[PDB]
């Protein structure tokens, strides 16, 4: 029966990255303070969250806490409040006008200072066993260790912390004090929040837990689930013990899990099929993922992704290009296999030159309906410039339900190296904000989708910028959602990884026409990721 | 009160008997001493799970409230006829404290180690003795009748058998103001009939990982910031349902979402809408036909529109001479002139659905030209892919021809279909760019559900899921009062579609090959004024 379960002693902290190819682990976020204050100016969303955790109380759950604490000890007002506990330097960093922390029982550890050194209404204690004494004598909901790196150190080495409410600030600052390295045998992460932007930085909230190493309408649920097939004669021959970490998290709110949960769904429930190659897949039909581009760039973190190649693909599209050599000469090999003599001949394109990919995305975006000749032709003022038209509808008719860019030209399919997977983009504008749906007919979950999420997220930012709009939601509709069999083992590794706060994307702000972007106009700041996974 | 105190529940299954609909549609209980239907086996299964199930760590709180009033099994209570109607092999219903109502036959008469009672009241005492989880009235018309009169029923566990059967005995009209529905299950096919499971209730006139939930909601919308200017009050029946598992809730929940969180915008026509972006509804065509039951929908017009598309027509008059007027407004001199189609004959709708489906890339001329073997017959093609190459990820039927949008009376709402085949079953996704949730979507669901069945049948496949992906989803501001009325109606179990099984060419359907079966619906709603 451990002290920290009876007295409900939690730690809450926020850690940035410090000035240290780069390896990343959970020690990456470890920077606590600098010269006796915080390393960052304001991160107001961290304060709002801090406020919410340290001030939240539930009177109904108090009676069971009181009984519990009175039991363990062999045994005023009633306006229930939490206790907070501060190193003295912690306490001397707090602006005067906020002391003591409102609606919280403030406790400060000091040797140099005694109660007569304070005006405030704070409990002063010499020592830790003095907090345990006080907590046995107070009516309080929960006790939060607000730190000082010294306070954090002594509280974990005494195994007095039940959980750590740990905030990952996904930027770097100068630090002189650090949070101790959390022992993974002693603490495991059980919950990871959504990812937000506050004060020009992304952040998320994770919870580490100390490791053990009317209720009529409760029953209606079980009646109503009477037909359910899964007794667990595993539909698909993937095992539980393999996703031990994935399955052990309670709150999986990081948006990366929108993509990770579909791979779980395809693996646990997919239909076994033998696609065009013979490879074999598990497949499902119909999914939506939504990413909040105002809060992050959804580059997956559970594996390393490089975006030079897909950014140069998006610029190639926008220029209207179909010349596979242009990508090959920038050492981008995305379309190399689809432009071989063999691949083209096998597509019955016997009169198509090597790397002439025919009327693919770029052609359809700038010239839909023009007769395709060859990758070198001047197609100016031929066919519909869809791209130009959709920028025009966003600018001048934002409320239009007809702002779509369509790659799927039915007449041209057989003349393309292969029919496009990104069928269409629709756009939606409300209150100065651009959202985008892309519908993908065919979705390689292990290899393709992660880049696809990136391409269309970058594209949405570009259309938003050139239209004087802010980006909102990139919405990804997956039709035929498949995991290739020989990706499965890699995907089992990736799923047992815990996402890191997303990075951000900065477009050079001077670019104002969609045509005027170059590779140097794109910056991915603060990409924290697990190491690369070769999907085979 | 007795019933809340003693956990006295009725379980029944009521078919329709041999025009306007209400809950008392579903009354048929029995016929000639047996049930009115041969064997509906999803219901027999439900009836087990419900009447066996008991919770270990909860009878503590009923040892409480029943004896604070004055392995553990369940009590069941059946009349003699209800007891005799049972075959011999299942008596006394296994794992259950069997019991009977009988003024006549006693325990020395009857077979195994049941219980008997002779007064309705005499039950009260027997329960006051026994150790039991919950008490179920399996009934007979007569047993049910006198238990509802005497106000002894906490909850009714009522199966809606959605077919018609000869009946001699019935269930009591369920007293509308004395009971209300608190839960409604998924819809199911079983033994060639749809059925759902609703729950009537009596009206009255490791919990740390729970606080973590509140912390993670720290940045949510509060009450002033649950955006919009509709009320809680007005959707009280919608809001009172705990379990909303009937698939119509996929449509209703989107209306609720748009009303409550929708962005106020002022579209094209100066009209006003609440708008969201990106939804996905999925309907199990193998289990029901998703024709909205919270109001009356008619399908002849949208079935004719579908046949019209399949024939490749663009001629608005063909529809107008069958009094299908879906496209009338889009064919007027005025509407064509405002689309800058000054040189388009009235009701010449241009290269719309039909033309793209059967002639994609052909130069449109007029609605009367012969276009045989011109452009890409996507419809013939997607059918040949399903039959020759079902694992293809290229089975798309696309109406959004970018070359032709300006020539169209208007661009299509229904951008494309994509098909999926697994294990001789056909699913269809339709991506809808523009979604009027009040008028359009209800019809749009039916159109593409029917289409899926048509494509499945000419391909010798069983239809599986219709998946409706909404892009710009909007409620017209002046549909709001109508939809509020609609949200507070409990869906009925869906109907079924019978296609004439002889039709094996998509081109060979006629209006008489389409039959809707057992359509039970709440009344017509004018969506406007
Ligand atoms: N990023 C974050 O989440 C947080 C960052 N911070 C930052 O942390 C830094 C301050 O931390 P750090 O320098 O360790 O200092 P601390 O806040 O941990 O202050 C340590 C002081 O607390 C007293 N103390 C600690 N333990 C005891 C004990 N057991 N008994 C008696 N006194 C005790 C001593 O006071 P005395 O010296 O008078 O005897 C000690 O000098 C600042 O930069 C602050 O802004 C603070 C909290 C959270
Ligand atoms: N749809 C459904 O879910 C169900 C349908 N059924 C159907 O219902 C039909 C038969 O039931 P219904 O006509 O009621 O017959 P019941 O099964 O209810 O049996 C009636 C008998 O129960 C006894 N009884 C009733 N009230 C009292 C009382 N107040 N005090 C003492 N005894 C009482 C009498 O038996 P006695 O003769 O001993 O005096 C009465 O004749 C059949 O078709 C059966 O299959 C049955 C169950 C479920
Ligand atoms: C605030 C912070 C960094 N965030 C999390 N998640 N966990 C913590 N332990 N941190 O809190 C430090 C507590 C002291 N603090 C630090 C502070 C804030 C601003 C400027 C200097 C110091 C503070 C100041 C004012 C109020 Cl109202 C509440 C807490
Ligand atoms: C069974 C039925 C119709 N279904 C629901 N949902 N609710 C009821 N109250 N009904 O229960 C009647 C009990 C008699 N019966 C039904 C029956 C069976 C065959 C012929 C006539 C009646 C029966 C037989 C075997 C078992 Cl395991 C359980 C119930
Ligand atoms: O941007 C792309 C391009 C291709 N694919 C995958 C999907 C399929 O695995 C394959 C395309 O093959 P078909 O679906 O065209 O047969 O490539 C993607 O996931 N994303
Ligand atoms: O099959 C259809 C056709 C139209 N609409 C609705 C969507 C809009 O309310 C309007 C179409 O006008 P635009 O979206 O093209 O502006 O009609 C539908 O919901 N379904």
């Amino acid at each position: 029966e451990q002290v920290c379960d009876v007295f409900d002693i939690y730690a809450i902290c926020a850690c940035c990255k410090v000035e240290s190819n780069e390896v990343f682990n959970n020690y990456t976020f470890r920077g606590l303070g600098n010269k006796g204050v915080l390393p960052w100016k304001c991160i107001s969303l961290d304060m709002k969250y801090f406020r919410a955790v340290t001030t939240y109380v539930n009177e109904s759950k108090y009676e069971k806490l009181k009984y519990k604490r009175c039991k363990y000890l062999n045994k005023n007002s009633k306006k229930l409040q939490n206790v907070v506990v501060m190193g003295r330097t912690n306490w001397e960093s707090i602006p005067k006008k906020f002391k003591p922390l409102s609606n919280r029982i403030n406790v400060i550890l000091s040797r140099t200072l005694k109660k007569e050194d304070f005006d405030e209404d704070v409990y002063i204690i010499n020592k830790v066993e003095d907090l345990i004494v006080l907590l046995g004598k107070l009516n309080y909901y929960k006790c939060f260790i607000l730190g000082g790196s010294v306070v954090y150190q002594e509280f974990l080495e005494k195994k007095l912390i039940k959980k750590i409410y740990f905030t990952r600030i996904n930027s770097t600052y100068e630090c002189d004090v650090f949070f101790p390295e959390i022992n993974e045998n002693e603490y495991q992460i059980i919950s990871v929040s959504d990812v937000y932007t506050s004060n020009n930085t992304t952040l998320d909230f994770i919870i580490y837990k100390k490791t053990n190493n009317d209720d009529e309408e409760e029953d209606d649920f079980v009646y109503f689930n009477f037909n359910k097939e899964k007794e667990e004669k595993n539909k698909n021959s993937i095992h539980p013990n393999d996703f031990q970490i994935y399955n052990s998290l309670k709150y999986k709110y990081h948006p990366e899990y929108q993509y990770l949960n579909i791979i779980y769904d395809i693996m646990m429930n997919g239909n076994k099929q033998s696609d065009r190659t013979g490879v074999g897949v598990l497949s499902k039909f119909g999914y939506i993922m939504k990413f909040d581009l105002s809060q992050y760039f959804p580059l997956l973190t559970t594996k390393k992704l490089f975006l030079r190649g897909i950014i140069e693909e998006l610029l190639w599209f926008i220029r209207g290009e179909t010349n596979g050599n242009t990508l090959l000469n920038k050492n981008v090999r995305i379309w190399e296999a689809n432009g071989t003599r063999e691949f083209l001949d096998n597509r019955k394109l016997f009169h198509r030159e090597v790397n002439d990919l025919g009327p693919i995305y770029g052609f359809q975006w700038r010239h839909f309906g023009a007769e395709y000749t060859n990758m070198y032709d001047n197609y100016e003022n031929k066919g519909v410039d869809q791209l130009k038209n959709i920028i025009n509808l966003i600018k001048n008719d934002p409320t239009s339900r007809r702002i779509l860019l369509c790659a799927w030209n039915v007449k041209d399919l057989d003349q393309m190296a292969l029919p496009p997977c990104h069928i269409l983009c629709q756009f939606y504008v409300f209150d100065g904000k651009l959202s985008c749906i892309m519908y993908q007919r065919s979705c390689d979950l292990g290899l393709g989708v992660p880049f696809n999420i990136a391409s269309y997220s970058i594209f949405t930012h570009m259309i938003a910028q050139v239209c004087n709009l802010q980006p909102a939601q990139f919405i990804h509709v997956l039709g035929n959602a498949h995991v290739y069999n020989n990706h499965i083992d890699s995907l089992k590794i990736q799923l047992n990884r815990i996402p890191y706060p997303f990075p951000t994307l900065k477009l050079n702000p001077d670019i104002k026409n969609i045509e005027d972007f170059t590779i140097s106009d794109f910056t991915i700041q603060n990409y924290v990721h697990h190491e690369k996974i070769s999907m085979d």
